[PDB]
């Protein structure tokens, strides 16, 4: 029942500062502009200990499956090859990606009827709000 309140299909409804987050991460111009238009779906499911998070969009479909606390390989939407670890901390899913000596942290939180996602790279934070689809 670890992630019960996260399970579902979630659609992006708002984004703030995501272009600047992407710049800080190192995403190139064309990817930033195209990615910035999209309203992706985030589809979260759980089977035993395995959590699956799918992202479906006009740009890219991708998917991660993982066990909390257990590092895995991830290809990001902007084509970074990262080493990811996702944990639960006080009911927040905390996702750390490591690549090329860099690190970014992505938090997913249930707040009211929304899923609030905060992405941080150095001093830049972005907030993306998703609603049930
Ligand atoms: F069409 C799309 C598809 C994917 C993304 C996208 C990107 C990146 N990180 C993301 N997430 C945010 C939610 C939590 C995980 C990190 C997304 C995303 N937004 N919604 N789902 N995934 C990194 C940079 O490249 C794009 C943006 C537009």
């Amino acid at each position: 029942h670890m992630c019960d309140a996260f399970v579902g299909t979630w659609k992006l409804v708002s984004s703030e500062n995501f272009d600047d987050y992407m710049k800080e991460v190192g995403v190139g111009f064309a990817t930033r502009k195209v990615a910035g238009m999209a309203k992706p779906n985030m589809i979260i499911s759980v089977n035993g200990d395995v959590i699956t998070i799918k992202s479906e969009s006009t740009f890219k479909n991708t998917e991660i499956s993982f066990i909390l606390g257990q590092e895995f390989d991830e290809v990001t939407a902007d084509d970074r090859k990262v080493k990811s670890t996702i944990t639960l901390d006080g009911g927040v899913l905390v996702h750390v990606q490591k690549w090329d000596g860099k690190s970014t942290t992505i938090k997913r939180k249930r707040e009211d009827d929304k899923l609030v996602v905060e992405c941080v790279m150095k001093g830049v934070t972005s907030t993306r709000v998703y609603e049930r689809a």
